[PDB]
């Protein structure tokens, strides 16, 4: 079933969404919540639209409502990182992504950007690309999967990946909203497919350069979740969303340097392997926003996946951890793929380890302090 | 859990609302009734569009019918005071607010604006600024809060706030279609948020000039009452609609005057603040339509609220009657928060009490039957 | 009887799907998968459109999930071969047909275009038309033909067959829909009309020349299953979806050559009816995904059809498996008709046998492995 | 008489700006030559819109061809400062003004933006606000003024002031061409008004706060060259274009701080004229691009001037190079008005002595190199 | 002082161009004739939109009124190479780019796109970039500058380099709309700006790949041509339009390598540059279509030109015969500048000259024949 809200007149709320807006303009702005997994909203109104997102004013919000801060000095501070079309309300208007502060300006717990922006800016040279494939599962409000029999399953698993028809993919309405939304966001979305489960979605964001690759990432899941509001069902970034012989969903992530995509930049592609293949608890507990325990139910060595313990990599090797696809092999130059990551990651913490492992050459299971 | 009236075709209104109008205009006197809480509103065609509210004639209507008038003299007399476009019937259409007195042109019990109006002339070269923070329920028809599980409760508060998707926000709907209706009609709204409770929500009117404060909060009142009717909803201001362990509604209110806005204003700012811990009794009692019962059953020193026994101060405290903002405070100049005031009070009751407390020294329990 | 995605609010969508695109392309890539009938599809962005089928470039799916490739080596490679426009995006966007080949770059099992493109460039001097008329039947989500009464049957048949009312005529408004979308897309469709059983349609697509025959069947189905997907129903084109006295489904095959078309052009008809009543069980095989066993159900001689195991030919005989129209007879020159091949049928197969028959002179139970 | 160039078919031209943009954008760079006083400007094509003016690239030019550069090392530099909508190609196409560097990143000798931004951000706490009244005289290719007799002369002056007909206004169509366009552009323009010579005009420009004022009223000034151009005559700020009986063109500048525009800011009006009394010879030197040659052919005292010679100052008195408005004296707060400066003076070097005089108390006849 | 054409009314033509097309599309086919300098045009009409240029079909023209065939055998062919939309009929009418060839498929004398075209696929690897300066003077019918005195001369030169105003800038009409027609067409223009002759304009197009800067500065040729055309004025090439003291026209050739535009690529510049020097003569004659005697007249080192018959280089020197930028040589990357092509050379002969001494090693006089 669907939300109460859902059943509501949307022509109704049309009507009003087509009054001339007039010289006013609203900024919806986003952060990071207190369980590093969830976003928050909310809106102000500004005299004039904004160009850059350098002249949006700062905020602040009451960190004891987040399980963010105490209760004496519970007041947080946000500061716009970046900006993007706003797709539910149209031009002018603005979406603002932020980053959360505490009282004492000090960077909050959530705050992953702080540090990862800092690491991006000491290889800019070296120009990384990431690209992250996130998948999802859109739910019902009752917590069973979208069009599934009620207090019950659908058919093996098979004809439901990349599949077209009433009964092989559910929800394509959700899909397709999303996908356009992303696009006049300004949002780098590079395609979409439907997954091996049924009512299981995957959406691709990238090659994204730098920081840039969290901001896009975070922004495009604020975006599903706010098109699943319309329609009344919810998405879901759990690994293992259901028990057993189904599908789970996880977060792949691709990295390359400018050496890389160069001619002959297979030789690099090897030499970052070599040293991911030293550090596999340091990405394990990095690559979980609760040190690994979530992706535990997902990565068990079945259904295409690799296993928690075990390091592995390999050419053209989907059951392995680190896999080098067959073209990039074959013209020896391009990217490599981290199957590792859960869909629940956060993208500030994945970009962060690849750099500090690959370009940074750092060792141990603690980040370095300052530099590298 | 909705009105009949909204199971409607509203299709069907939407073709007749397309007809293109002519030459007459239609005008929507709007006034508060006899309970000082209630709105009522009626149409009048006019021959061509009014450019200013003193165009407008002079109107009335049977006070016996509204608890306003007694029995044999009976008729009440409406008195434009402000002017807005109307946002559910589009231009050349208005919006007018009005000013409610008796047979001998005495004002009415609940007619509140005239002897505030006065008190705003007394103090308009000291330019006093108010801002309120309007909190609301929605509910449904059967008197339980809307999109809550039928004779039961939801999760546990903490994911509500500022909240996302379709189990954490109930009813966003009805908030988009009023802000963007309040900006078409000319009311200074400021922004809105989710709030702690599930379909719990807040808007922010200001900042205000005077008696503008209290014309444009009862105005977005207004707005929000007729467009919760369209979708079927009720939206309560009633200061603590669920009893026990689920957060009250209020109305903060927001002030400054010109020597507090400029360097070195905190000085002025700690000066009212003073003034205002002499006069507790007394505002607890202006800032209720019923004496302070309302606000009782909020004001219990739980959940983020002051005691309404207790007066108290300070420094960014958001459990104390009056809140000074943090940058307020660094910057040494701005404004102060008000967080006593219920979700129900009256504007005008609300701002003519902030002027004579702090602007014209008042002292005892009664206000002073001229000037000051 | 309908999905429960079919009931999400479609207002909603077409408001997100009104948002201007900007500069970015959308490309839907379709193939067939390993079960030689179903059609597999996702999507990507491309930086700018696309002006001919050459600029797309080549993809790759996991062909352990399509049941194609199984263990290691299981990447596939997708070649477009031809595009369309997209009636469900509009333009810029499009539809990608795509040969799907194996890691070793050998084409896959159900690949069938590679081998019937190089037989029709050994006659492209004759230019063969082909014409083929898709029956199919919709149903409902629960496996009942749509709008048949709850476990239970309709009147007899006779008053369905090209019927106009509420009482006749089931499901136009997806025949509708379909017809406008494969106008839009550029597909050869050339006409429809309702079928003997309730719920049964047909459509036309031709005359095609070559191989763009099967690219146009193709692509007219994804439409038609996607077309159907938005309305909530199944679209099956097996060829006797209901048993007993209940009309079947085929896929009539029209064939000309430039000399057949010419005057006295009945001459060479004859010659090519001739050659086919030698070869009545190696066109049986190729008729249908299983060799044959899917038409057994159908093709039992009763029900205007023709007998599995008996060859027969005439003119205006709709009876037999050939037939000749009286126009065609009259005039001494056009076309024949072949109405052997099931609904389900692959028209890369049915068309690469009727060359090789026809215009190779092949003889024996192989198709010969080199030219002619 | 007019321009060959203007006598072109104008209808022609406008259908080929009537071609839709595509993606690129067209940038117009803007900067001050080395005599001075003229413009000169080019443009480039840019892959996307830029937002702010911190996005847009540095350029260059050959300083040989513009005579403020030696011939071996004659490289230029222009680095972007202010950026405004084009009303000549409309969006999404910027008009860019810039600074002038040598080729060791010095700046050039007529750049005085440099040297003035620096001086406006010592005094930034006291908001200076500046308002220029800039005339010009429209003339003919032929060097005789627009719209006069043929080797002769109109009638005495009188009726041209303000004046309404077309016996008493000439070239109303390009003033409000140049109104349009600079509302257009952004420039903020206060109004215009006819003068008391003949094709005689005059715009203001203001109230502009800071290093504004001189970025605004030079791009004032580009529109309105450009607008002639179009219509093929001869914009001239020269102070004295016609010799004898005829008024002359000036260029007043209106000047206030935070503490003049307060109340009882008269005080300091009367502050910074004192400081303005003893350095009359500074200002007339800073006045003018010749250093003050060009301003005695029309300060000379009579037609309501002042004296080149000596200094004054009284309330509403024209005749005064300084003089405090009427309305100004009886409010006892506002600004006051320089109507010593030449209509062909640089604003940034007028708004810097300005500044430097009545804010930093410089005296003697020298800038003080450092902080003040 | 303009054609007899240009007097026409140009109001009833565009009513003409307003009618609807309806299916039918009209091409334009462009080649070089027998001079080596001018183009030709022809139109036909297809049966529908082509999409790519490889669907255009092969065209053919008498010879003999064009100089570039003898008498019996006067029958040439036309071939498509490049296809761009028209500006002067817009969508879906094209512009078409051909090659000649001579009755017995030969490619015709002044054919050089043919062997250019096969040089750079012996560098494609290399992904050489060219940039080209195209100078031209707008003249009227009566052979001389458009808005210069009748039998006289403007003002002396130094105020028309990159000027505005209507004594500054002859003919920006035309600049204009040719600007606008070349972004309309998918011409790579890159800016423009005023020289330092009156009447004398430059437009730049570039940074083009291969062979690809050939057939973009041909079609911007014809453009030119054809906007001038509809303004009555003639544009020229002609290296010194005007004998004495006034500045010839020029086409200054940049180019660069892969290599050269990586870090520390200033390397591979100065290498080219080295082999550039023992070749002088060699260029010169491939610079000119009559071998240099055009070039004669305008280099002779004054005006900011090199001699004729010497060669030198140097950084930031605009009177050698190759510049390299200022920019260029901090930052050790980049391009560099060929400053000895006149404004009338085939850019096919100055890209195909540049490859075969900086890329292919060749020596002597003559190209190397045996495909090097
Ligand atoms: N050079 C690159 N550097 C980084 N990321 C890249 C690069 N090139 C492509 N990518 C990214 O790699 C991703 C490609 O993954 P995609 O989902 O298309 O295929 P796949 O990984 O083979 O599929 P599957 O879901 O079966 O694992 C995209 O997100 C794309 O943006
Ligand atoms: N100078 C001012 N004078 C008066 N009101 C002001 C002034 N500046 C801002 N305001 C008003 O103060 C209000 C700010 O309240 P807002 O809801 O944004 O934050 P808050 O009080 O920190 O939040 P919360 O709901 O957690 O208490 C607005 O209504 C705004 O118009
Ligand atoms: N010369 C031709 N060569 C090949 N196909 C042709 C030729 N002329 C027509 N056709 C095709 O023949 C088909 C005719 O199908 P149609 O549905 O009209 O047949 P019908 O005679 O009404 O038969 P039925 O009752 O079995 O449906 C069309 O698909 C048309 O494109
Ligand atoms: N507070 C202020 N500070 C600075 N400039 C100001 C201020 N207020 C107004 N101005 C500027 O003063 C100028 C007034 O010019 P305006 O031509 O209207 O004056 P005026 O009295 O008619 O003069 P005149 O008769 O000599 O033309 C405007 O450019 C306006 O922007
Ligand atoms: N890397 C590159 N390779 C080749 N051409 C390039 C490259 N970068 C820029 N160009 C081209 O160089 C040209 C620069 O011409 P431009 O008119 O700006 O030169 P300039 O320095 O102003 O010289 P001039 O004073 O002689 O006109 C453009 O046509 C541009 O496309
Ligand atoms: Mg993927
Ligand atoms: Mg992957
Ligand atoms: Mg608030
Ligand atoms: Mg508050
Ligand atoms: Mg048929
Ligand atoms: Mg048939
Ligand atoms: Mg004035
Ligand atoms: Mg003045
Ligand atoms: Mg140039
Ligand atoms: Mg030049």
């Amino acid at each position: 079933t669907t939300s109460a809200s859902s059943h509501l007149n949307k022509g109704i709320k049309q009507v009003y969404m087509s009054l001339p807006q007039g010289e006013k303009v609203q900024a919806m702005y986003i952060w990071i919540d207190g369980t590093g997994e969830g976003l928050r909203c909310k809106t102000r109104t500004l005299d004039s639209e904004p160009k850059c997102v350098e002249e949006l004013p700062e905020w602040n919000f009451d960190g004891s409502s987040t399980l963010q801060s105490e209760g004496s000095n519970s007041d947080m501070y946000l500061v716009p990182a970046a900006m993007f079309r706003d797709p539910f309300r149209k031009d002018p208007n603005k979406l603002v992504l932020c980053e959360v502060f505490k009282y004492n300006r000090r960077p909050a717990e959530t705050n992953l950007r702080h540090t990862c922006k800092r690491i991006m800016d000491m290889v800019s040279n070296q120009h990384p690309w990431f690209g992250m494939e996130q998948e999802y599962t859109l739910m019902g409000t009752d917590g069973h999967p979208f069009g599934w029999p009620s207090n019950g399953f659908p058919g093996p698993q098979g004809p439901y990946y990349c599949g077209v028809g009433a009964d092989r993919a559910y929800g394509r309405d959700i899909v397709e909203a999303h996908y356009r939304a992303c696009l006049y966001a300004g949002v780098k979305i590079a395609g979409t497919n439907a997954e091996v489960m049924p009512a299981q979605w995957e959406f691709q964001i990238g090659p994204c350069e730098g920081i840039s690759m969290g901001d896009h990432l975070w922004v495009a899941r604020f975006i599903l979740h706010r098109v699943c509001e319309d329609f009344g069902v919810i998405a879901t970034f759990d690994p293992k969303p259901i028990p057993g012989n189904w599908n789970g969903a996880g977060c792949h992530t691709n990295f390359s340097t400018k050496a890389m995509r160069e001619e002959n930049g297979l030789k690099y592609i090897e030499e970052a392997i070599e040293k991911l293949s030293k550090r596999h608890q340091y990405h394990i507990r990095a690559y979980d926003p609760k040190g690994g325990l979530d992706n535990a139910r997902r990565l068990t060595g079945f259904h295409e996946t690799s296993n928690i313990n075990d390091f592995s990599a390999g050419v053209a090797n989907r059951s392995a951890s680190i896999r080098i696809p067959r073209t990039v092999g074959q013209e020896k130059k391009g990217y490599f793929e981290d199957r590792r990551p859960s869909a629940n990651c956060d993208p500030f913490s994945v970009t962060e380890a690849l750099i500090r492992t690959c370009l940074l050459n750092e060792t141990g299971d603690e980040p370095f302090q300052y530099k590298n």
